[PDB]
């Protein structure tokens, strides 16, 4: 799936995830939120199952973003975990966990989760 | 943090998680997980945020995990979002999420989730 | 919003969610899984806001099902978080956790997380 | 584990979870929570697996706090999702999902994780 996950996406949100999926497992790329604390690219990178079932599972996969570009640094990383499933409607389901740094005191709100779906349109 | 990030480092599990902090922002290195469907070192790749506050906050960070490497694969990823924390007890304080690859009729159970703190020692 | 959250819902898997809203805040009901290790209804209870903001805001609220009932036990339960949209469109949007009971050795594996939506139709 | 469950739990926090486990599968009581937009005692309410495996597994529970009372009112929700593990230390082992009411534009922060660890001491 290297050539099904390498390119453009678009998240419910209008987010832009760029990536190109290496043979090796790697995932680098840019992300640009449309919310949030954030403007342009940011780096990312992460890692996919490069050898994945043969019985109609998706791809599993991962990525991250530190929130810290040459215009804005928000103090905080998402990682987004989900799977890549091909085909007409191709989409990456993922959950995602937003970490930002923290006081000891405030650790306890320190994380925020949610769910992103990307498509190719 | 680059120097206080980058090192060995055990969880509560007796993994083991081998990281450098690149002065960019990369988090590269070695992951090996003490349970589970997983055996020797497996690749990891994220990011941290390498301009953090100066007002006592954590240092927020993430990283992926593929689970396939020469000995084995379990159709699967983990991402880990956190934040260091520096000082005398330094730890990395995450939550994760494991997503497996799945068909559509599995997906509402694709995903676990935990939470892994990590020591030097 | 007793009105607007009382009664059946369905979510995306084709799951039946009947509860009633009392004007404490109290939800009561009960949960039919259309997925898992389940069958027929199991009793839920949970709480909402019963004075929410006047600004537009969604209706916070959350419930807890034990996977227990006259028919079957999977040792596990969910709970959903989440928030009530009201419109003619209503919604209820959730995210949710899945503890199964443990040993030791595998309370890192003991919780699934996901997401339903809850639509009137 | 009815006899197991009631009582008085304090978290890493110093929050305080009063509750009473029924015969029949039910959670009441009352919550305080040591941290956020919260003071005094808020109205809980949730369900325990009554029937646990006897394989030495922890017993599945969850509890929902609206956090709302005559004081104050956060136009929120925590979940708890978690296992009761019996013995010398007894511990309630919970994964939490904390919904604010929002706007939809602001729907994709709704929602913080976290994790709670209750003793009796």
């Amino acid at each position: 799936d290297q050539a099904g996950i390498t390119g453009t996406w678009y998240n419910q949100l209008g987010s832009t995830f760029i990536v190109t999926a290496g043979a090796d497992g790697a995932l680098t790329g840019t992300y640009e939120s449309a919310v949030g604390n954030a403007e342009s690219r940011y780096v990312l990178t992460g890692r996919y199952d490069s050898a994945p079932a043969t019985d109609g599972s998706g791809t599993a996969l991962g990525w991250t973003v530190a929130w810290k570009n040459n215009y804005r640094n928000a103090h905080s990383a998402t990682t987004w975990s989900g799977q890549y499933v091909g085909g007409a409607e191709a989409r990456i389901n993922t959950q995602w966990l937003l970490t930002s740094g923290t006081t000891e005191a405030n650790a306890w709100k320190s994380t925020l989760v949610g769910h992103d779906t990307f498509t190719k349109v």
